[PDB]
């Protein structure tokens, strides 16, 4: 099962995800729906509560919450390990969609990254970790918008 | 300047991008809309026509036959070579976005491949050049839909 990261930071590294984050840039948001179209997204409960059940996409909420679902395309389970060998049998493909902590837990056992950097550096308490050495940068692209953007995809080797 | 060359093609690969086209994919234009936002795009007079100008995007039409758009976002050139001179000054980057002719001149001149592969063997008369051996693939995703589709970037 192929593991892919998805996420938007600052220059600084302040996660960008969140639905009131008010330095988002007009045309990234784009690439997450492009790149998530009917796939499987592994989310926390803040995550997945702040997005919604978007159309096209379905979820793998990891909480020890007391979280409930009744949408058949959103399954909960009580940490990450449990998550990953479910979708093991389900899917072939799953993207990391965030919260802090879920990305702090996967980056190093992900396949491939794909981070939008927005050109901005604001004040944040929630920050991605550190690219792991053993990652490369095998595709970026740069877009002018009200805050410019970058889009960089990268590869464990 | 940086050349990126974006495209929809059939398994055989027949070319997909047009707009009366049946067995287009459900999600895949997500692809070229999230690529090519606030990007120049280089196109022939078919292409653009077919295209229109859709929003947030800038064109470069080649086209030899004197054409005429009154439209803001537009620049008109006769030659491939002309437009990629007059673009160096404006843009670090340019996406060629079509006409089979199009791609046929630049595929061999372009830095990376954005391919979108609908699964699914239909007949046509426009195909896609055979891929320049110097390109290798960097990353790969499918996509299950109403047709299943393979999303590839290739890097020379
Ligand atoms: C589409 O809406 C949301 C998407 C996300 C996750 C996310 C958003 N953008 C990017 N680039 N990567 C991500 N993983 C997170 C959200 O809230 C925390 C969202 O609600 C606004
Ligand atoms: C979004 O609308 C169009 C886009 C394109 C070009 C194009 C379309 N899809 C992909 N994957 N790459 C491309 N270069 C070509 C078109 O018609 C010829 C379009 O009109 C529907």
């Amino acid at each position: 099962m192929k593991l892919s990261l998805m996420v938007a930071i600052s220059k600084n590294g302040v996660i960008g995800n969140g639905p009131d984050i008010p330095w988002s840039a007009k045309g990234e948001q784009l690439l997450f729906k492009a790149i998530t179209y009917n796939q499987w997204l592994l989310v926390g409960r803040k995550t997945f509560e702040s997005m919604g059940a978007l159309p096209n996409r379905k979820y793998a909420v990891v909480t020890r919450s007391s979280f409930t679902s009744d949408n058949e395309n959103v399954l909960i389970f009580p940490s990450i390990k449990d998550a990953l060998t479910n979708l093991k049998k389900i899917t072939d493909h799953v993207i990391v969609s965030g919260g802090g902590e879920i990305y702090k837990s996967l980056i190093d056992q992900v396949d491939t990254l794909h981070i939008s950097t927005i050109d901005i550096e604001p004040e944040g308490d929630v920050y991605f970790p550190e690219i792991p050495s053993n990652f490369r940068p095998v595709f970026t692209q740069d877009f002018a918008s009200n805050i410019n953007y970058s889009y960089q995809i990268w590869q464990k080797g």
